[PDB]
């Protein structure tokens, strides 16, 4: 049974780093993995003693539902397939609706695509470093609504 | 070719990183390895200022040549964590003043370009991860704060 909570779908560098950053500021983290059996054990331990790893598939809304989507702060769909991401948030915007939901995408060319699906935050590594690096470089001071502008949808 | 940026790469990165930097009002000056013919394609995707230099960046002929002396900073943003490094310790060689910034193809091999010193490290899966733990988190960030993370 898990509420206020993150769930985050993936475990690919991104969502790895995310979920280990949620763990230091003391969230609780739900993570769903399609990884085989032996896989999710290195994974479960290269997060830590407080992991949380639903094996299944996140595509599925029936896991989704058992992960706690209802009770949730976010969803984050964070793995290296776009089309698993795009889908994890379609289905949860056939759940709950009101669910705040979260994409990274893996490859930039996608991001038009994605923006089809209305995720409440877009986040696309290589053009959100790059702009900041544009502007670290440009002497331009960025403060924290410039950077939230850069990620809300 | 001074006060300018030299990008050394095609990546996608690379590309963001000097349209970005145009649209700015900055001048690039950019070094690739690609073929004639990529190249071509490469100068039509950058606009009419495109200023690319085909070469090779670990030559540091190339890097006077695309004017490493008289530049804002020089940034390696290949997807070949070897050739940045490399173009890191090449800038080193040269004017020991120049700026360098570094982006991370592969997260694993972060120590070990933090070994050659350059002046920005961007890793962009982490800085992004973290970026969105802090926002997910409700913090606010900062210019300061959001520059000591780029900061080597």
């Amino acid at each position: 049974h898990r509420k206020d909570h993150f769930i985050v779908c993936g475990h690919s560098i991104l969502a790895i780093n995310t979920i280990l950053q949620l763990n230091q500021r003391g969230q609780n983290v739900t993570v769903i993995s399609n990884l085989p059996e032996d896989d999710i054990k290195q994974l479960e331990q290269r997060l830590g003693d407080n992991a949380d790893v639903i094996p299944g598939d996140s595509n599925d809304s029936s896991v989704l539902k058992k992960a706690g989507i209802d009770r949730c702060r976010a969803i984050l769909a964070l793995s290296d397939n776009d089309a698993d991401n795009a889908f994890v948030v379609l289905s949860a915007k056939d759940m709950s609706s009101d669910v705040k939901t979260v994409l990274a995408v893996s490859d930039s060319k996608n991001l038009n695509k994605i923006k089809m699906v209305h995720p409440d935050i877009i986040l696309s590594p290589q053009l959100f470093g790059s702009e900041i690096l544009a502007r670290v470089l440009n002497g331009e001071e960025i403060n924290n609504d410039m950077l939230v502008s850069m990620l809300l949808n």
